[PDB]
């Protein structure tokens, strides 16, 4: 029992600022409070049952403050303490009570900077950088180890992975991954790390890819409905999603599921707002 919240900022032209969230209960994408200022590529993960947001664009000031909020009361708080740097279309993740911030853009030479926050102190200190700058990065951690998947360095888009360890604090390239992947999308369902979507050289695309924590190696997957570039991907109480997005025509607000058994995806209705690069939280309630 399980619920999605989404947290988008592209659409038309302007960024948006409007949280929806899904519960499968009553089968509903009803809104909840919007964000206290716009946020265009935003990263989001949860973090003890709070849903973070970690700025990013807001039509012009590419921003660096970061709000959180309390899904029970439905309540957004700017409190959280700020960034070392403004920056926009960066990947969040949580791992060990705390709350890590990879790479991402902001408006100069892509980023290589992780940053770390400590809940319990509102610190915010940043760890070690990453090698290999990444943009458009998607996160996910696997085994109590945070991964970075593909993005886009000053350049070009990137097929390399590199992940994490908290503790020895320093990074370790991985497999790279089958195509170039710049604004994909990624979560940890069975007990695999999967990425779909995103925009390689050229086009949007919808290919996907299973990693393999056990032979580190990657495996190609089924692929989606639609194109779906600057989506997101989050497992809800059980069932793989993918959500918005762009396929080289119209902003997305559809949502797919992997069934496995099937191996396909099946659309459903989809969210409200038609979403592009807008992270997504999972929360037990």
């Amino acid at each position: 029992g399980e619920v999605l919240f989404a947290v988008g900022g592209w659409a038309s032209g302007d960024a948006i600022s409007s949280v929806e969230r899904y519960d499968p209960q009553t089968n509903e994408w009803r809104m909840v409070a919007s964000m206290s200022k716009r946020r265009c590529g935003v990263g989001v993960s949860v973090l003890d049952d709070l849903l973070y947001a970690v700025g990013g664009h807001d039509g012009s000031s590419y921003l660096n403050s970061v709000e959180r909020y309390d899904p029970k009361t439905n309540q957004w708080s700017s409190d959280v303490a700020p960034t070392s740097t403004a920056r926009t279309s960066v990947g969040v993740a949580v791992l060990g009570g705390f709350l890590y911030a990879v790479g991402g853009q902001d408006g100069v030479s892509a980023l290589n900077i992780v940053e770390r926050y400590d809940p319990k102190e509102n610190k915010w200190t940043r760890v070690a950088s990453m090698s290999t700058r990444r943009l458009g990065v998607a996160v996910a951690v696997l085994g109590g180890f945070l991964y970075a998947v593909g993005g886009s360095d000053g350049t070009s888009p990137l097929n390399t992975v590199e992940r994490y360890n908290p503790q020895e604090n320093r990074w370790h390239t991985i497999a790279p991954m089958g195509t170039r992947r710049k604004h994909l999308g990624c979560a940890v369902y069975q007990d695999m790390i999967y990425a779909v979507g995103g925009r390689d050289d050229t086009t949007e695309l919808s290919s996907a890819e299973r990693y393999n924590p056990r032979t580190n190696q990657w495996s190609p997957v089924v692929a989606m409905t639609s194109r779906r570039s600057g989506v997101g991907l989050a497992v809800v109480n059980g069932q793989l999603m993918a959500v918005g997005g762009f396929d080289g025509t119209t902003y997305l607000k559809t949502i797919e599921v992997f069934d496995p058994d099937a191996n396909t995806w099946r659309l459903y209705g989809g969210m409200n707002y038609r979403r592009l690069g807008g992270g997504v939280g999972v929360i037990k309630m």
